[PDB]
């Protein structure tokens, strides 16, 4: 078929080992930046000791610098505090003696070059927290629950409020937080206040009450508040940082129920509501602009209690891509894909020329199930959860199992290059993977219960494979290490030798197998979502269409770090199937024209009261998020008033 000739020999001078001696327990591995190649890993022992080692090389060599750190003993339950985009921030948490006044912080801002020491106020609780606006500030919980800040790297930190549960930086150096009074956190559960401040302490605005938890999400700011006289809950959303608030067209839940933001970005939020009692699924719901009106995406969707696992992914490699696992009426779990931001659930297809297993009733006819988080939790053999790149366009990386639901057999590997449309076996049995050079090398490792020496690696978006020797002593392989972003060619391979033990790091460059830089040539047109060619509207996914420019499964050259998808959108005409139906308006038959509701029921009523203004006068019909499409149709109808269709029931005094 194909394969790259004279390898061995490219790779050879290419492979880079480190010992690293030691180190039993603690082994943390932490980027800083991108395009440099620090790479910091941090060794922790017990009685204990602890060790400090840089790289600049990609991790093909490292220097130990426990010198920097003076020598002392690092708490990785605060780990390696990393500074955003290429801010250089590191930040280590020291251990202290019992009796002392504050803590102690290990802090560089020149990536690992020169680190500074700096006693605290108070004892840290939580890891320091970075503002995404300004590196030099900082926020932390004191083990009093004192909020503090630093506006200069934590060298200066004031107390500026005294019962925190839980703080967060915001956009434009905003922190939000709740504040407990009473007694904690855990008593105060659902009494909390839920505080703002954009001068750094300042100033304070109580932007809630009743307050049971609070997150942030894409554009919007998420607060579960409590009933009045009651042990129940609900969901109610801020656009405009905690200034105004509005109920969210949600049910209500139990203190044995949960809430989770399973995806959240700048048009919407796919939300899981817990199912009452002990389940162990709930139901997904997809978001307007708003963050208000919300539609039944997805029933019996796993989500163990609490938080829990989730099978629940975004599959970054292509524009609408979610597959997730729901739990079947017969306890099986199938695993099920979404092409069009949950619009519409089906099965993954499965491969061409693939059996079907035990697990299913025709032999011929059945789909492909992807092992994900909830898998990996019942000890089932999977070494990875799946994989995919946002440079690395269509291609997505799992061990999945062809039937009618996941089964408990040994994993073989698949692979999609059309984001999820189309499935192939990549490889037999479980393995390591990583994307590398946007696609240009997949490369895989074995996942053995016995030492291994070789690294598998593929050119063509993994239809074929080349197994290459990168040591003559096997190691006991524990995980792979690549530079974030997937546009390095510089992989390191960790593991441990076989015992007296010692952790060892084998670093290939394959820059002299992608010797040749990628031209205008190698690439070829895809239209994604392609479904039937021959239809104008092929392709038309949220309103577009996107053509793109991807490296021929033929061609075998260097993306480069410096690659850019080229893509070109194509606006397509909206359709009934471009809105969802707003509040009270449903969906009957197969049919796309929202109706009018002839009684609105459950949480519909209880919104249909205790609601609002806006979200009550309905256009019946909204543009779903992220729907670009243009001319066609369009809801030829007046903002209409619903505060008259619950309350005609209802006796109503003067
Ligand atoms: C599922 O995964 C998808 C792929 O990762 C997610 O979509 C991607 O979302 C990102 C971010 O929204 C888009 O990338 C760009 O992000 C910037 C935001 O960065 C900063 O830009 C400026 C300058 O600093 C400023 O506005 C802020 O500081 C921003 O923080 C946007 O400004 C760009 O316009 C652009 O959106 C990707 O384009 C997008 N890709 C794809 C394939 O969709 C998706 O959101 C995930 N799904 C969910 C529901 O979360
Ligand atoms: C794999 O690892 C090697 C190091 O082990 C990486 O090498 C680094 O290569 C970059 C250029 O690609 C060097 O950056 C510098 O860029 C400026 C321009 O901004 C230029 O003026 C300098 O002369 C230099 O090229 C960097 O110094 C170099 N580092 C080392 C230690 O060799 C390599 O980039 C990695 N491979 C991939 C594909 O990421
Ligand atoms: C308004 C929100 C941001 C959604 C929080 C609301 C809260 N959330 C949680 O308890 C919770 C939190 C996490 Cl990080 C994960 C899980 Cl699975 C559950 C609830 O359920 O009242």
């Amino acid at each position: 078929c194909g394969r790259v000739r004279d390898f061995v020999a490219k790779l050879a001078n290419n492979t880079h080992q480190h010992v690293f001696d030691d180190l039993r327990g603690s082994v943390s591995l932490s980027w800083v930046g991108d395009s440099t190649g620090v790479i910091l890993v941090l060794t922790t022992f017990h009685v204990g000791q602890s060790k400090l080692y840089r790289s600049e090389d990609y991790g093909k060599n490292f220097k130990d610098i426990t010198d920097l750190i003076n020598n002392t003993f690092i708490r990785t339950e605060f780990g390696m505090a990393i500074g955003p985009e290429n801010s250089g921030k590191v930040v280590l948490t020291a251990e202290v003696s019992g009796g002392s006044r504050g803590g102690r912080i290990f802090r560089s801002s020149d990536f690992a070059k020169n680190f500074v020491q700096t006693d605290l106020p108070f004892h840290p609780l939580t890891q320091m927290m970075y503002s995404p606006q300004n590196s030099d500030y900082l926020l932390a919980l004191s083990t009093e629950n004192g909020l503090w800040v630093s506006k200069n790297f934590g060298g200066k930190w004031e107390e500026i409020h005294k019962a925190v549960c839980l703080a967060k930086w915001g956009s434009d150096n905003t922190i939000f937080f709740t504040t407990y009074a009473n007694g904690s956190c855990k008593a105060d559960l659902g009494a909390l206040e839920l505080w703002r401040t954009s001068d750094l302490g300042k100033s304070f605005k109580t932007i809630g009450v009743k307050i049971y938890s609070f997150g942030l999400g894409g554009r919007f700011l998420f607060a579960s508040v409590m009933a009045d006289k009651d042990t129940t809950r609900r969901i109610h959303v801020s656009t405009d940082q905690g200034d105004t608030w509005s109920m969210a067209q949600l049910p209500s839940v139990g203190q044995e129920q949960f809430y989770s933001i399973l995806a959240a970005n700048d048009d919407m939020v796919f939300m899981h509501v817990d199912e009452p009692g002990d389940t162990g699924f709930g139901t997904i719901f997809t978001s307007d602009d708003r963050g208000i009106v919300y539609s039944k995406s997805l029933d019996r969707h796993l989500y163990t209690t609490t938080g829990g696992e989730t099978d629940f992914t975004n599959v970054t490699s292509l524009r609408g891509v979610y597959i997730t696992s729901v739990l079947s009426e017969d306890n099986s779990i199938q695993t099920m894909i979404t092409f069009d931001q949950g619009g519409r659930w089906t099965h993954l297809r499965k491969p061409e020329n693939s059996e079907c297993d035990a697990t299913a009733k025709n032999k011929n006819e059945c789909s492909l199930h992807i092992h994900a988080s909830y898998s990996i939790s019942q000890k089932l053999n999977v070494p990875m959860a799946p994989l995919s790149e946002p440079n690395a366009v269509g291609i997505v990386i799992a061990h999945g199992s062809v039937g009618d639901a996941i089964s408990v057999m040994v994993p073989d590997v698949y692979i999609s290059d059309d984001g999820g449309y189309s499935w192939t076996k990549m490889l037999e049995g479980p393995h390591y993977y990583t994307i590398l050079d946007s696609g240009g090398i997949i490369v895989a490792i074995e996942h053995s219960s016995r030492p291994i020496n070789v690294i598998k690696f593929s050119t063509d978006e993994g239809q074929c494979w080349q197994t290459y020797t990168f040591t003559r002593d096997p190691i006991y392989f524990t995980g792979l290490a690549s530079e974030p972003g997937a546009r390095s060619m510089n992989i390191s391979i960790w593991g441990f030798t076989e015992s007296t033990s010692q952790w060892v790091s084998y670093t290939i460059d394959f820059k002299d197998i992608l010797e040749r830089n990628c031209e205008e040539k190698d690439y070829t047109i895809w239209l994604a979502h392609s479904t039937d060619p021959e239809d104008y509207e092929d392709g038309c996914i949220l309103g577009y269409k996107e053509q793109f420019l991807r490296l021929r499964k033929s061609s075998m050259c260097q993306n480069g770090r410096d690659y850019v998808v080229t893509k070109q959108p194509s606006i397509c005409l909206c359709s009934l199937e471009d809105f969802l139906c707003d509040f009270g308006y449903y969906r009957p038959e197969n049919d796309s024209k929202c109706v009018e509701q002839p009684e609105l029921k459950g949480h519909d009523l209880e919104f249909c009261l205790y609601g609002r203004e806006e979200h009550l006068t309905t256009n019946g019909y909204r543009k779903i998020p992220g729907d670009k499409c243009q001319g066609g149709v369009n809801p030829v109808r007046e903002v209409k008033d619903l505060k008259k269709k619950c309350t005609s029931n209802f006796l109503s005094p003067e």
